[PDB]
RNA sequence: GCGCGGAUAGCUCAGUCGGUAGAGCAGGGGAUUGAAAAUCCCCGUGUCCUUGGUUCGAUUCCGAGUCCGCGCAC
């Protein structure tokens, strides 16, 4: 039966959208955002302001499993911060091989499956050998002739699970190019968990995309901050939150303190979310309108609160 | 002169469809020391090369200019 990751998204899904998305949700394991590594081992206060959940054995605050992510090439260098990322608590360890466009990482892996290979081994091997070193990645660079190669290198290395975003990365964000028929593909080849992702908004979508990959896990991105409930949408075909319900969380979101907050943390993440929401809510367009030109934080959060649920 | 790609803190670098830039090192302060170094605590306010524009909001998107690297006009 189904799993559904929460996807790792730079920017957006941080400690403070997780514990509140997590909390009205079943998602069964969180990838935070990526740690950026080059060659050197990065202090402990980085891990602990991208990963808050180290503090609390790897969960958020509702109880939910928190994966940290590394972004970057040199095997010596991903396997020494791997090893922090567990030795301060992290629940395994996430490659990211799927980030656009230098020092190596991301994306640019996808040219050469031979450097995931290497990547992923070392971290394999610098982490307990029960705990989770999970892989994410595009098809390819410009062009899926490569998958295979790719899904094969994150094998060998000895990786725990793949999740496979089905698109190049020149494809981008672009609806049309999704391809869970790829991943099904991929799927058959390995003998290690993979995870379908990209496209999933609703039941209908989910269902489609677990038919065609033939994948019973799933990651979900986008459609998260569309669909605030997302994951019980797809897993038990609930109704898509209300309106009233989504102001709450948002509500809630105003009176969570972000550590290291510049000024106008929420002035930003409020009117990011909102511009998620009124993809799916005709209400969120009345609310941007409301808010658009608010350019402080108590200020946003004044006109938040003063939203009455009940009319 | 023409293409393509660059320009982020004193230096080396990080920076996901636009959401408010942060590590390491140097450096400054504390502890420590006879005084230092090393170690532990503290300091991360940059016209994001300059400029105009779009936008509620630009390192990011658009125009202009400069300088740098590569390969084509002397
Ligand atoms: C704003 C944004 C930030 C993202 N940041 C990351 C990231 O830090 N790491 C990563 O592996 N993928 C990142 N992704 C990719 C997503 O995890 C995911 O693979 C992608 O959005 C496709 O899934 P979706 O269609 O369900 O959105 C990001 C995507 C978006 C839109
Ligand atoms: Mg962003
Ligand atoms: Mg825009
Ligand atoms: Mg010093
Ligand atoms: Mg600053
Ligand atoms: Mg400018
Ligand atoms: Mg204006
Ligand atoms: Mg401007
Ligand atoms: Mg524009
Ligand atoms: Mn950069």
């Amino acid at each position: 039966s189904m799993r559904v990751l929460l996807a790792p998204m730079e920017g957006v899904l941080d400690s403070l959208v997780r514990e509140l998305l997590t909390e009205v949700n079943d998602y069964d394991l969180c990838i935070t955002e990526f740690v950026r590594v080059v060659d050197q081992l990065l202090p402990v206060k980085v891990f602990h302001r991208i990963c808050p959940e180290l503090q609390n054995a790897s969960r958020t605050p509702s109880g939910t499993l928190v994966r940290v992510q590394l972004l970057g090439q040199f095997p010596q260098w991903l396997a020494e911060n791997a090893a922090r990322a567990v030795e301060l608590g992290s629940w395994g360890v996430d490659l990211n091989c799927g980030a656009p466009s230098g020092s190596g990482g991301g994306a640019t892996l996808l040219k050469d499956p031979e450097l995931i290979y290497q990547g992923a081994k070392a971290m394999r091997e610098a982490v307990p050998a029960h705990l989770p070193v999970s892989v994410k990645v595009r098809l390819g660079w410009d062009s899926g002739e490569k998958k295979f190669e790719i899904a094969d290198a994150v094998q060998q290395a000895g990786a725990t699970e793949l999740v496979v975003h089905g698109r190049t990365k020149e494809q981008g964000y672009r609806a049309e190019h999704i391809d869970w028929q790829a991943i099904g593909d991929i799927r058959q080849r390995l003998n290690i968990p993979v995870i379908a992702n990209g496209e999933i908004w609703d039941w209908q979508s989910a269902q489609q995309c677990m038919a065609i990959s033939g994948c019973d896990a799933v990651m979900i991105g986008r459609g998260a901050l569309n669909i605030p409930n997302l994951s019980r949408v797809v897993k038990y075909n609930e109704p898509r939150m209300p309106w009233p319900e989504v102001v709450a969380l948002l509500q809630k979101y105003t009176r969570l303190e972000k550590q290291g907050d510049t000024g106008l943390y929420h002035v930003a993440r409020i009117k990011q979310w909102l511009s998620y929401l009124r993809k799916e809510y005709d209400e969120a367009t009345e609310l941007f309108q409301h808010v658009r030109v608010l350019n402080n934080s108590p200020d946003i959060a004044r006109a938040i609160q003063a939203i009455d649920i009940e009319k």
